[PDB]
Order: structure tokens, then sequence, then C-alpha cells
């Protein structure tokens, strides 16, 4: 029983599935074309995402959780929501198509130069300045939730854990550790505490994968050692492709006072004055 | 922060890791060779379980809460729990090594005869049993959690859900959505509530894939579309490597009334006379 919005509902006869992108604990997700979508003529290329034969309650609850978050926001750099399927059949998200797929694999797959990094922490910086404006908090932030669409450039994805910054609901059930540990932010790991700083913690370990093509966030550390670690001040050290100015910015995301943290729209700037210099 | 079971503990050092088994939403499984186990001099080829680079807090629980179901039983149809390395680095759980995989797998890599089938159900239907004697609720009884040990024999696995018959806890925070709906009793996917009759409606889906070599139970329904479908009567139609006899057997593991439900032991023989005929 799922609420069907005019805004958005599509037709499934107008739609046509094609060869599948990726399954996993995420979902499902297949490239597909949709005729005459948003009253234009013609067709478009999109991408499909669905629940898989062995879904789960939580897995549909993330999957309305994202398409609520994915109908009021706007930006080049989160992914576009374009329309769904909630009548007559399966539940599908209808999306924009991001062809070089998710950024983990792209920056795996890879010739890049550093200028290519900053540009990309750049594009997800703006995106979550701008989600921050938006009053939302996306907590899963790391490199395999963001997408490489067509251009090289970068889009923020996966909302089914996002919550919004200001609690707009009268009894809201908590999901319970379903963030990654070594993306987590050290209030979030000790008290269940996530804010946009805390995002910015997140976007810090970000920045870590970038500059190392995908790598793994403390590597040889069991996850199980990380709050040990974090509690007496230890943080990831500096990798091989990363300056004195960069390095210095993903210390300052990992600062242990929240409120010693920049903003996204600080960091937008800080990694602008990278890309001129 | 793990407790260390003395009589579980296992020397890293006298463990080798090897290459991996499989890596998804259950955890990392790497096949392995642990020397002088239960004292026993030499060498065994072993499995050993452990958390992925990304792991989350819940990701933890379902190892330790696997950790301890398998700690306290035993059984030549459920997998065997060997020993486990919770100190000095990264937690291993050392189990059982089942050679030809997961039951999913392995009846879809399919020569067996209706005969073997059977066998199989009979096995599950042991294990099953004597986890009910145990006071346990699987809950997450499906093909995909069935592991095939050498000699085609049964191993029952995946505990990380699994519940006591008689809740021994305090408080105990409760999970919520996580066994897929196609595989949930109509009573469980309608107030929460998981038995071991609803054990019992999980194993009558299992046979379902059983004698369809690995079939997607359902075929073509929409998850979200299965509790109206249950609610109104509606069951699965008989398939097409299916007797009278047998596929009575299902219908009787899905029938509304939990107690108008066979119980496990009663299975057991059910199925027994149908490998004697
Ligand atoms: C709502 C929604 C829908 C689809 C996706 C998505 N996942 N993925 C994979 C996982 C294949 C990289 C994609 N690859 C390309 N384009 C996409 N749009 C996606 C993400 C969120
Ligand atoms: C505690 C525990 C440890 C390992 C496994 C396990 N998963 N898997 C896969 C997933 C590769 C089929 C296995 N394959 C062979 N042997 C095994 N023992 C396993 C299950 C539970």
């Amino acid at each position: 029983k799922i609420l069907e919005d005019p805004k958005w509902e599509f037709p499934r006869k107008n739609l046509v599935l094609g060869k599948t992108l990726g399954e996993g604990e995420f979902g499902k997700v297949v490239k597909a074309t949709a005729f005459h979508l948003k009253g234009r003529a013609g067709y478009t290329t999109v991408a499909v995402k669905m629940l898989k034969e062995n879904a789960s309650p939580s897995e549909l609850r993330d999957l309305l959780s994202e398409f609520n978050v994915l109908k009021q926001v706007n930006h080049p750099h989160v992914i576009k929501l374009y329309g769904a399927c909630s009548q007559d059949g399966p539940l599908l998200l209808i999306v924009e198509y991001a062809k070089y797929g998710s950024l983990r694999g792209f920056l795996r797959e890879s010739a890049l130069t550093m200028g290519d990094l900053i540009s990309f922490a750049w594009q997800i910086s703006q995106g979550m300045q701008y989600l921050a404006e938006m009053k939302l908090v996306h907590r899963d932030l790391a490199a395999r939730n963001i997408l490489v669409a067509e251009g090289r450039k970068m889009k923020i994805s996966d909302f089914g854990l996002s919550r919004d910054v200001y609690e707009e609901d009268s009894y809201v059930k908590r999901s319970q550790g379903r963030i990654p540990v070594k993306w987590m932010a050290i209030e979030s790991l000790f008290d269940h505490i996530y804010t946009t700083q805390s995002d910015v913690w997140s976007f810090g370990v970000l920045l870590w994968e970038i500059v190392t093509l995908g790598g793994n966030p403390y590597p040889g550390i069991p996850p199980e050692r990380l709050f040990n670690l974090l509690k007496t001040g230890h943080r990831m050290e500096r990798p091989d492709n990363c300056s004195e100015e960069m390095y210095r910015l993903m210390l300052q995301c990992w600062k242990q006072e929240p409120d010693k943290r920049p903003v996204f729209a600080d960091i937008s700037k800080d990694l602008e004055k990278m890309m001129v210099k």
C-alpha cells in the first residue's frame, strides 16, 4: 500500500527496462528507456531502481525513504528523480542515469590528474552544501554512494538512510547500526548522533577515498578497533597522492568537536582555492 | 570490546586464510586451514567468516548473534562452530567448511533425482526439529541460508537473526524488517510474530525452492503485493516436479492458523514416507 503522487507517477507501458546495472544491499538497478518523460516528446535513457526478489520490509522502507527525499531536492550534483511506477505491479523508481557508474568503481577502474580529483570533491561539496541548506543529513556519505553521470559529473545518491535536520515527525522508528563504522563520525559512533557536521566527518573520509582512487579507509584496521582509535585521538595518516593543504582539510573534517569542523560552504571555497592554484 | 570465551578461542598464528568463498550482506567468508584444532594433531580445512571493510554496527551484532547461537547447538545438519579469534585484531569465526556451497547455488548449478531432493528436505527438517527442541526460532529459513558440505549433506547456517523460543533477556533491542517478505509467515508479516510454527511456514517455501532447483518463490509477484495475496488465502501453485503428496505438505506449512501447521517432528516422518515409497 503505497501512496501514488500524481506529480511523479509514470506509466509503466511507457517504460522499457533493459540490462541489470547492479544488484546488492542497495536493491536492483537496471538500465532503461522512458518515452514521453516530463511531457517532452521522444525517449530518454534513464535508470530504474526496484526491490529484489528477496526484499525485506526494511528494504522497502529505504526505497520509500529514498523516494521521499528525491521528490524534494534538485541539484546538478544530486541525482535527479524523474518518475515512479507505484500502481499495477512492482514499485519502480525512475531517476537520472549515470553512465560511468559509482564513484568507488570509477576511481578503481582508472587516467586522472590531481585536478580531476579536486573537481570531484568540489562537486560533492557543492551538492552537500545544498543538502545542508535543504535541512538534510545524508549519513551514508561515502565513495560507493556517489554516482558518475556523463561528463564525469558527480551525483550524490542513496538517500535511504538520510534524515531531516529538524525531525518533523511525531514518532519515527529509529534505524540502528546501518552506517559503516569507518565512515561514522565519532559522536555518531559514541552516542548515535548524526548531524551536518557528522557528514563533514564522513566527507573527510570521502576525500581520503578519492585521493587514493577508491582506497579502503583505515587499511588493515578491524572496524571493531576503530572506536578505540578515534577515542584516543588517532586519525588516518597522510596518503601518497596528497598535498600538505589537502591532508589538512581531512583532519579539519575529523576534529573531535563538531563545531570545530568546517561547513560545506567553507569546503567548497577551500577546494576551489586548490583548483585555481 | 568482545568477550573472549576460552572454550572457543583459537590462536590466529595457527590459522592460515585462503581465497574468498563469498561476500555480501552476510559478511566475508574465506576458505582457510586451521592446525591443531580441538587438540587434534595436524591441520583441518575450515571456513572463516569475518566482517567486511565497510561493516556497520548491526553487521557486528549479527556476527556476535551468530556466534552465540553456534556455541550452543550441535547437529550433523547444523553447521558446526570450531573456534574464534576475538583478540589481537579482527574478529574471525572458524566453522565447518561446506565444499559444495550454498543450497540455492547447488540446486541452480545442476544431475539430481527426486529422491535426492526429498533427502535434502529430510535433513533440513531433522536439524530444524532439533533447533525447535533447543528452543530456537530461525526466522531466516531459506535455500540461500543452507549450506552443502561434502557428501551433499545439508547444513543449516546463518543464525544472525535467530531468536530464543523463550525470551531470556530483560531488554532486547528488536531487529526490524530483515526477513525477506516471500519467506515471512503471514502472522510475522502481519504482527511481527516469529515462532517455530512460523519457521514451518518458511520451511514450506524452502520445499518449493528445492523442488524447483533454486526457484524464485512467487515468480513475477512483487513482494509488496504478497501481503494482500496471503491475507486473501492465496498461496503458491503446484510446480512442475511436485507430487500430489509433496505439494500437500507445502500447503499444510502455509495454513493460516499456526496451530494448524505441522511440527518439524511430523515433517521428518512425512518426508521419510516419501523416501521409502
Ligand atoms: C534511486 C536510485 C536509482 C538508481 C541508482 C543507481 N545505482 N547504480 C549502481 C548501483 C548500478 C551504481 C547506478 N548506476 C547508474 N545510474 C544510476 N541511477 C544508478 C541509485 C539510486
Ligand atoms: C558462521 C558462518 C561461517 C561461514 C559461513 C559460510 N558462508 N558460505 C558462503 C556464503 C560462501 C556460501 C560458505 N561456504 C562454505 N562453507 C561455509 N562455512 C560458508 C556461514 C556461517
